[PDB]
């Protein structure tokens, strides 16, 4: 009934019975397992709610109580009464942890409950919705401290349109298509690049511009605002044993802040809600400058590192690919702006599955996502099957405004 | 119909083959299991199928042969209750099956395939010297041949044949006086046996172990292999001279000896099928998982790497410099090795033609990302759908 997981380094077994109460359906049939593919009513809204309520009583013990029942039937007549709810502060925050807490591909989840919630749900337009992100990347940077935030915009509502953040992320490099079909910058920013300019953005001609902010109010074109250059911590690339890696001009910001995704909290939709955490260096060192897709540096640090690039036997590729992420952990360090390594995070990821086997009894998680993408089988994760399922509250994708 | 993306191109693929899915497998709307290891008129359908293969692979759908031989395997069936294939229906199902299995990265071989026949096999000296020929025509003085040998299939009543190995080629496991073991220890149970069953152990951490034949009904009988038929080679590294002297070794041969060849509905529990290796599985997953040799950090010792903070990457360091070793080795050896690199740019190839041949090709992201180095090879960036197809090699209960 309950799928048993086993750990094949220790010998562990366990079984997910937290599986069992998936809220939603996946991509997945006995036909056929689509596992690795990237992107897989008042009666409803009434179901979410009241499975969402029931969760956040649990969480303080008061299940079953007088105030427990009173918070449904608030809920069941608000809906009756405008067709919608709101939630309270404490429920906000609870619900946005959880989201965290129940995001699969998330190898950073033994934080879920440090989490810095702020509240901008009163927030009124793209001027005001400006001014609390500033604050969110100034208090989730930290100075290079870096702090777990995550600012909730006001929610799905009939009658009005969404507050949305066109950019991916609150802080991106510019990708230029240049005249050919070669891409000046990062490459996976040429799209939201173009809306900058169309939307008035003057352009840089750099691979490290960052980008301005496109910030939609309900109902209103997106407006453009810059992120003022001291709120952007920034880090300069170099390897502490190999001296012309300087010499590359190679850079990465501080501060991770997924800002397109859709915090779902008991039937309620926030398509807002920026959330930002620290980098794992494999993000950095192999996925944003190694993929082929990407800044894809690999060929020319091994050249620079004199491997045979001739032939891939000697795995230059491997060698080329450990120095930058060796290159990413020291600059970090160095700049006093904290990083954590692939084998640290999925040691500390283990003690997470741990943690949540006790508590929920099973732990959603996409080990496609959560082994790291070098050196995969020397992290303790690669050896440990998971089981992928929905829980709610949960981070969704969303199409893209545009 | 799946929508499939290469996120390192751009492209879009249909995998319109998933259709067909036989076996189903472990998953579910509500979750998903993909990354778990181990997720009679009947005969007469999954016979039926092969046959309609078969014959649609050699241009005669609806052709003379193809009817007539719907017939006999009626015949044979009603009769009988099994059926014997043709010799090339072996060979054609043989190949399918390697086709066929997701989680070879190396499919990209699959038609050439030897096939050697020993459905006439009665006894475990008749097995050992098939066997034998097997591995002396794989391996080849290093010069490796993807060689099938299938042993007779399974009817009711009696008993099974059965390699007791995992592989033809496995190294001891002895436990000690403290739990730890010196050796390989994924065997140690198989070492078990045949100590139990009269072998002499050795005491080194590379001591080939014998060979556990079992003919139907009767009990196992050990058979000790003759050393010049293991191809060994000692790993050494081109420019680290005291890698040599950690004395490690592996084997040539990769022959996978305890799967059970499924064809047409017919179950040959001992159908011993090799390639040859790709080095990460020798360099890093049979001497660096931590439950096998796990001497990574030995490795790293030897480099004067700063074993005190991960974040100093010693761990992939260490293993990169196994991986040269191992293909540094066989190839100096005159080995067959191929290195990830290779194999995965080979097997994206492979997907190309399956394409464009069968409409899809199932594949299990999981094991066709190597497991060092995973987004520096072109796999990764390849959406992939896992699905079950016959002909297959499934997996089966250990013997005991
Ligand atoms: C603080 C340390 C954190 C670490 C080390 C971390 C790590 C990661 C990594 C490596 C991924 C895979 C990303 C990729 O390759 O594209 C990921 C995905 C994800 N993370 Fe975390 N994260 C952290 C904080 C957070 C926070 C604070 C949140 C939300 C509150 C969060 C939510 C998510 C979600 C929803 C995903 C799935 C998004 C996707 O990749 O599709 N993470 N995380
Ligand atoms: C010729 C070059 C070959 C290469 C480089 C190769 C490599 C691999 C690798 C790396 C795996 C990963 C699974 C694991 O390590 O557990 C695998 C699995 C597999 N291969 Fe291949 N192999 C080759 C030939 C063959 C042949 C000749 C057959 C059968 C005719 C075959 C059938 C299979 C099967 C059934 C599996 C899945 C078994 C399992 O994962 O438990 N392969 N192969
Ligand atoms: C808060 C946070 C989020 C993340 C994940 C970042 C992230 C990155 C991409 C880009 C694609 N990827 C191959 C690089 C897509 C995503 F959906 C995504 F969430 N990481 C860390 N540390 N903190
Ligand atoms: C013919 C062939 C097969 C293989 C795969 C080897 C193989 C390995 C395991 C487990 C051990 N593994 C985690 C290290 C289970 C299997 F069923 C299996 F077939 N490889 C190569 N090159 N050729
Ligand atoms: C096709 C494949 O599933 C896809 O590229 C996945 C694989 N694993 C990943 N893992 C992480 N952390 N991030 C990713 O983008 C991906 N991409
Ligand atoms: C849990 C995880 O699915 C499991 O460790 C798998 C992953 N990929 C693998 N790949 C190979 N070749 N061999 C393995 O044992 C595994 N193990
Ligand atoms: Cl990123
Ligand atoms: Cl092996
Ligand atoms: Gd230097
Ligand atoms: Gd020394
Ligand atoms: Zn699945």
């Amino acid at each position: 009934k309950f799928p048993r997981v086993k750990n094949w380094e220790v010998g562990s077994i366990t079984y997910d019975t937290l599986s069992a109460q998936a809220q939603q359906d996946g991509p997945c049939t006995p036909r056929r397992c689509l596992g690795s593919l990237v992107f897989p009513a008042p009666e409803q809204l009434l179901s979410q709610a009241r499975d969402f309520i029931n969760q956040y009583y649990s969480s303080i013990k008061r299940s079953g109580s007088q105030a427990h029942e009173q918070r449904l039937q608030e809920v069941e007549a608000e809906v009756a009464a405008t067709g919608t709810y709101q939630l309270r502060e404490s429920e906000l925050v609870f619900g946005a942890k959880q989201a965290w807490r129940n995001a699969p591909r998330c190898v950073g989840r033994i934080q879920w409950g440090k989490l810095q919630v702020f509240d901008a749900r009163d927030c009124r337009s793209a001027q005001e919705m400006f001014t609390y992100i500033c604050n969110h990347i100034k208090y989730a940077t930290n100075r290079g401290n870096l702090r777990s935030a995550i600012t909730v915009f006001p929610q799905r509502c009939p009658g009005r349109g969404d507050f949305r953040i066109w950019n991916s992320q609150l802080v991106r490099y510019a990708g230029y298509r240049q005249q050919d079909g070669s891409v000046r910058g990062d490459p996976a920013n040429v799209e939201i690049t173009e809306l900058c300019i169309q939307h008035g953005w003057t352009p840089g001609n750099g691979r490290f511009d960052v980008l301005p902010l496109l910030l939609q109010a309900p109902d209103e074109p997106p407006e453009l605002f810059l992120l003022p250059p001291e709120l952007v911590l920034e880090v300069p690339l170099e390897h502490p044993t190999l001296e012309w890696f300087a010499a590359l001009g190679l850079r990465w910001y501080a501060l991770p802040a997924v800002s397109n995704m859709l915090l779902e909290i008991g039937g309620l939709e926030f398509p807002a809600a920026p959330f930002s955490g620290w980098y794992m260096s494999t993000e950095i060192g192999t996925r944003n400058l190694c993929d082929p897709h990407r800044y894809n540096i690999l060929e020319d640090v091994a050249v620079c590192m004199d491997l045979d690039t001739r032939t891939t036997s000697s795995l230059w590729k491997d060698k080329a690919a450990v120095e930058i992420n060796v290159a990413v952990l020291h600059s970090y360090q160095l700049a006093k702006v904290t990083i954590v390594d692939h084998h640290a995070a999925t040691a500390s990821f283990m003690k997470h599955l741990e943690n949540e086997q006790k508590a929920r009894g099973g732990c959603p998680a996409d080990w496609a996502w959560i082994v790291p993408p070098i050196s995969g089988s020397l992290t303790p994760v690669f050896h440990q099957e998971m089981v992928n399922y929905f829980l709610s509250p949960a981070f969704r994708y969303q199409p893209d405004p545009w």
